[PDB]
């Protein structure tokens, strides 16, 4: 590990508080793509110009065309990426990628099969996995490992800032090689990784209102920058939602809008601190009418072993807590976002 003097930032766009993505350039000349920097996975991929137009998601997104890049290097190994809410398939390719001023030769997947659900609902084109090589499909070296190999980043860490963006403001920000003191206050508090190669930590309990109603025996929390909400197993969530008086729909839970401001606080016991969210933090309070339903930013999601079962702390959590991902010391640090 050779540290340097550099830190780079990528400005992110906030789409309706559910999708946070930035931009990257691939090839020569650069072909730009909107990508989610996802700590939940470790591969980089973008739709390919070889994706059948019968996949409507390929008709609606930017496609990488190897035939227009002079820095492209062929590989072709098949690759299938299975995420908890969708799958993409294609083959491996290599080219130079620019991420916030840093230029790195990276192997990424050219996706040729991209399902309408959920990709037709994606504002982003692709993904830049921020996880460890242990979780990389095909054992492909993750982009951050490749940047760290260059010995330019001041620190072997990267940080996330997600705004409550609502027209002339910064949707979010990723800092490669450190954090931005301008977006958090107080001190960072850390929790060591409960495992090797996954941004997952031990969670001591989850409380709703008065007491620790859930995760009483301890549980796992995966800090997922590529997730819109805080999710837990169906069991946990049914019990949580029971406590909230929320009603279960097909893909989410709602509450009569007038009841929203009434909902209790929900805390997550991580390491030495309690991380508390008020209803305002987890309710999409779009109305105060008892005649309208307001969705909650907390969902049920069952991740299978060996990673799951596990809670996933997504944008709902990150919006309140600036997050630093420390590879050097295998821990995650949270600070109050500002
Ligand atoms: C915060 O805004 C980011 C985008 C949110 O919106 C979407 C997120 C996804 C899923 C994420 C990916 C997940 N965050 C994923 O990383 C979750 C993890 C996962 O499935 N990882 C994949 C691997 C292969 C590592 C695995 N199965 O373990 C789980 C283990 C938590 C995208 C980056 C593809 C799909 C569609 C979306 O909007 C239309
Ligand atoms: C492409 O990539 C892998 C490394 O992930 C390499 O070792 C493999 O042999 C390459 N194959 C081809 C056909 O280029």
């Amino acid at each position: 590990l050779t540290l340097g003097n550099t830190t780079s930032s990528v400005i992110l766009t906030n789409y309706m508080d559910t999708q946070y993505y930035g931009e990257i350039g691939i090839g020569t000349p650069p072909q730009t793509f909107k990508v989610v920097f996802d700590t939940g996975s470790s591969n980089v991929w973008v739709p390919s110009s070889k994706c059948s137009r019968l996949y409507t998601a390929c008709v609606y997104h930017k496609l990488f065309d190897a035939s227009d890049s002079s820095s492209y290097k062929h590989n072709g190994t098949e690759l299938t990426l299975r995420y908890s809410t969708g799958t993409v398939s294609g083959f491996l390719s290599q080219d130079i990628i620019t991420v916030g001023g840093i230029t790195v030769t990276q192997m990424f997947g050219e996706v040729t099969e991209m399902p309408a659900l959920p990709f037709m609902l994606a504002e982003f084109d692709g993904v830049v996995g921020m996880g460890f090589i242990e979780q990389a499909i095909g054992r492909v070296t993750p982009i951050f490992d490749n940047i760290i190999s260059q010995g330019v980043l001041k620190e072997d860490v990267f940080s996330f800032y997600y705004n409550r963006d609502s027209s002339q403001s910064l949707g979010g920000q990723i800092v490669l090689g450190g954090s931005d003191p301008q977006h958090y206050e107080g001190n960072f508090h850390y929790i060591n990784l409960i495992k090797t190669g996954v941004w997952q930590i031990q969670m001591k309990g989850v409380s709703v209102g008065s007491s620790t109603l859930l995760c009483e025996d301890g549980c796992l929390a995966l800090v997922d920058t590529g997730a819109s909400y805080i999710s837990g197993s169906t069991s946990s969530i049914e019990k949580l939602m029971e406590a909230l008086g929320a009603k279960k729909r097909l893909f989410d839970y709602v509450v009569k809008c007038n009841e929203g401001p009434t909902l209790p606080d929900i805390s997550f016991h991580l390491g030495g601190k309690e991380y508390t969210l008020t209803s305002a933090d987890y309710v999409f309070q779009e109305s105060y009418s008892s005649k309208k339903l307001c969705t909650l930013a907390i969902h049920a999601m069952d991740i299978p072993p060996p990673t799951g079962p596990t809670w996933a702390l997504g944008a709902t959590f990150i919006r309140k807590f600036y997050t630093e991902f420390d590879r050097r010391n295998n821990r995650i640090g949270f600070a109050l976002a500002r």
